[PDB]
């Protein structure tokens, strides 16, 4: 079938457009994922980067948050510089990526945003620790000045510890996380959004904490339910060797009180994505893009 950006819609909720991402390391899609299903010839650097810079293309975002960015100097950084991006990277301090005997060097987040639409405020590389303990996961903290309006806003992009059995530990880095963007944000005087593939799922501790920190943030893919109530039923899908994986990891946090979001970018339906899931030929991740439009409140 046709590429997904050619079938996901907006729906209507100077706006600022923020993009999530979690776009696949190109070492973890070929050496450890073992995506059983999906044509090796698909998962090859060439046709992903090409797919990636498409759905980049596609969605003209303001604001990009990546996570598992292994070609961010080879690829990433370079190109979207020239589209008018200026960009940030930050690794994990011990890569995954690193395990592969081809691989082009650790993933880690990026943060990218237009140059001519905001001015750099403020940046923190953050490794975010647990009760102390010295994590392998980043988050990436800047503020931004809007060019036109003068309004401040920090933006942040993070990738927590994977798998069942580190609840706790996500938990912890969550909390971490929250108390950095505590200090940057002046205690809520700074309007935030919260961008991260969070490896959890809303029933885990660390979504509770977000949902219920005095940040007053909320989840803005909550607003495509009916109700605007419930979480999207998956943000991830994809076969492993151990079976199918469905869920939603995703999100995008964002001040409830200071902030509008405008338009959410749905996601397939069980029929558009196909049954060999993601990644596939016509779409490079196994993590669909998020996408909002934001507005300050008055
Ligand atoms: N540098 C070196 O020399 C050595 C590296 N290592 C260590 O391996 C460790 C792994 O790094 P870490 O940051 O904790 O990664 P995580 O445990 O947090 O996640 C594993 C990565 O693969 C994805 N993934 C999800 N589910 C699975 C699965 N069932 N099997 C395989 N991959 C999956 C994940 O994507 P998603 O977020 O979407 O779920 C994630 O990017 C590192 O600490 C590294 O130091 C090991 C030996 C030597
Ligand atoms: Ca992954």
């Amino acid at each position: 079938g046709p590429p997904p950006r050619f079938q996901r819609d907006f729906v209507d909720l100077p706006p600022i457009r923020v993009m999530q991402w979690n776009i696949l390391a190109q070492a973890l899609g070929e050496g450890k994922d073992n995506f059983v299903q999906c044509p090796v010839e698909a998962l090859k650097w060439e046709e992903r980067k090409c797919l990636i810079l498409e759905e980049i293309l596609a969605y003209q975002p303001d604001i990009l948050c990546l996570q598992e960015v292994d070609h961010y100097f080879d690829t990433f950084q370079p190109l979207l510089s020239r589209l008018g991006y200026q960009g940030t990277f930050f690794p994990k301090p011990w890569s995954p990526c690193l395990d592969v005997e081809h691989n082009n060097g650790p993933d880690g987040c990026a943060l990218f945003f237009l140059q001519n639409r905001f001015k750099l405020v403020n940046s923190a590389n953050i490794r975010l620790t647990a009760m102390t303990l010295k994590t392998n996961q980043v988050a990436i903290a800047q503020t931004l000045e809007c060019k036109e309006s003068g309004r401040q806003f920090c933006i942040a992009v993070t990738h927590l510890k994977a798998r069942t059995g580190w609840e706790r530990f996500r938990s912890a880095q969550g909390c971490d996380l929250l108390q950095n963007l505590q200090n940057i944000t002046q205690g809520a005087k700074i309007p935030l959004i919260v961008c991260g593939d969070f490896n959890a799922e809303p029933t885990e501790e660390v979504y509770k904490h977000f949902a219920s920190s005095s940040l007053n943030l909320n989840s803005a893919y909550k607003l495509l339910s009916a109700d605007g109530q419930s979480e999207p039923p998956y943000t991830t899908w994809k076969i492993r060797t151990s079976g199918e994986c469905r869920h939603t990891l995703d999100y995008i946090w964002y001040s409830k009180h200071a902030l509008n979001v405008r338009s959410a970018l749905d996601l397939l339906t069980e029929e558009q994505i196909g049954p060999n899931r993601l990644p596939s030929f016509n779409y490079p991740s196994d993590h669909l893009s998020l996408v909002c439009d934001f507005s300050f409140t008055e």
